[PDB]
């Protein structure tokens, strides 16, 4: 029923989502995440996952930015809906791969979390855990 | 007498229907499925299977989408009739093959249960069975 | 509210529909016809007119068969839905123009009301009104 | 404060919006329309329009579909937001020009109010006003 | 001492701000505008304007966006300070000329007051005065 | 919470920042600095790290000047904001390597702490830390 | 019932009358003006708007002098009737645009309120409003 964060990812980036699941749910942090391909039964109407899950179930939303994320339209609509929804910090961008295309202009007002800098990799997961577990 | 899910499929795809029968009917789920070539005696009128079986006997409908599904007219009529009939989620599309054509525009508002993605095949049968066994 | 006959026509055939309105509605017969472009408010869902108007509002369905009638799909779905419903004679095909393509094979067990014969023009409207005015 | 219809139009088509306001507000119907370029103060945030005007202030939404409408990006978001939000028919598509592109596939379940037909122009404004004046 | 709107303009655009003075101050509106090179004594330190004039003297900030506005750095710093300072919508962008460069992405979440359209010019001054006359 | 100095650096030179942390924090001086990539949770708004951290938390600001520092706009805005903010000596420029580009003219009115000249490097760290430890 | 000023204008210049409305009774002045095309019901006799409105209802009369004002024959009669009526200053000529023809001779003994001189437009509205509001 209740969750802790919705996750918006392009379908071509699934290994990183699985790694996120292993690193956050299985550790002693005990976080609950909603993945569309895992706990959404077939036959549901698309226009309900935005008005029911993101609205009244999850508390944050984690956007996995990538080059392939810039071609899907469902992710774009979900990002705009999350922005138009509303201190709480209800949006967390994440970049993890060396992307060649320009960073989206919509998400330029929020501090991104980076994983491709060798001198800063030691803070990534410990920052994510507390950002997601903040009340 | 009664049933749990009418099945719509092109005759070019019957091995998958047999596999569905094996997986859903002969397991401890104990489901009942209505197949046209197995529960319809010859000599019946075509215009009765739509107004009697899909409406007053079957409780949901499962549509097996494929490239040969687009070439048949009977399946198109049976698809449109189900939508015209009417929370209950009385329509479940299924994609199981590497199709080279475009997904039908009529069924673009319903979540599909995909089988061709190798990283998500571990949830297919369980999700399908839960959806079909939902009251 | 209540009508006497739903009208199924190609959008390229509107002059004949207007002529039918003039000859049957504005005459002393005082019949009622439900034309889509005159009695349907904008913004309605397509799958409601088939289960509300054709089902429980109109009593008969008049199909204006023409060459371009074979291209539209809404007319095909409406014709098949009307046939699936059922001595009452709840379907009247009307031919008014010379066709260079074969008459539809689904409408071959029904007596069409031909108009193009230059000697039977006197019986056309009388037969049509007598058929429509039956209880 | 309150309105009756939020109008979604491409900024390349303002003459038809002026015609609409002339024929519906300055006439004896006494309707109220919320035009962005007339009733929105400068310096407002974009994300408040969707969540305050379209949802809780206006009562219906009228989409002026055209060829240049397909390239604007805020119109798509507004249309999808309205669709996700919602018998009351909170959407009315209006076509007034000769389009050489395909009609938007997201709007294929709704009856459009066409204007380019030189025969049915008599019912256009009557149907539009009757639709807008409903509670 | 007190004002109503600080004005940020490129020095290449002085005719338009003179016209703005002519239309809003000398008219019957009775509004006060703080022009940079008309109400500031020479010899003042630059870093006091942002912390004293924009911060605690004016109430809103108007930005005359133009092609040469993208060259000056003082305008960039003033715009960024205004944005970092703060619902109450204390930032109004004004476009009045044909630009050959893309509109700045910093000011994309707010509604510009366009003037170059030859049809909406009627509402321009009324909207501007109503916007900046609010408490 | 409370800090002693805000550090402004380009991402291209973080090894010097690591060395500065080692030399000033882990010694007997026991200073505490603020690094963006270390104690700034993701999802926070950019326009608050300037109006909340630099103003109400830190007491002074260290600026690491190099060739790559002249290419980043965020550092330029931060140093201009700090300069506009204000005996306290709330700005300390640090030169640590041979730069072949001209020194910025904004900072040409403040004594810099130099590390390149191989005759005063014995006067560097104690002199730098005495400034930061001042009340 | 009561009024404050009758307005004599040729139909060719109504935009200036709209501007006068906006600047005179949309502000805190709260004036009342009698416009023929807004306060005269159809079917009235022409000879009553002179002996009823100008005489016993309005307190003053403003004449929008223009080049086209010398073509209409009703304005001459209205002006001469006002003059024949009568300190109270019951006539205010107003000149706003350049004229290629001499000023009317009948109106030579009265000081006009000029608007076309670029050095004196700062007094126009504030003087005209005081004149109209004077008892």
């Amino acid at each position: 029923e209740r969750f802790d964060a919705f996750i918006c990812y392009c379908p071509s980036d699934i290994q990183f989502v699985q790694e996120m699941i292993r690193q956050l749910e299985q550790t002693n942090y005990r976080l609950k995440l909603c993945v569309s391909d895992r706990d959404v039964l077939p036959g549901t109407c698309v226009w309900s996952i935005a008005s029911e899950l993101i609205e009244k179930r999850c508390r944050r939303m984690v956007v996995v930015v990538s080059d392939d994320y810039l071609q899907s339209k469902e992710c774009d609509f979900q990002t705009k809906f999350a922005l138009s929804l509303s201190h709480q910090k209800r949006l967390i961008p994440i970049k993890y791969k060396a992307m060649k295309k320009e960073f989206p202009s919509i998400l330029r007002f929020i501090t991104v979390c980076d994983y491709t800098n060798p001198c800063t990799k030691s803070w990534f997961w410990t920052r994510l855990a507390k950002a997601l577990s903040l009340p």
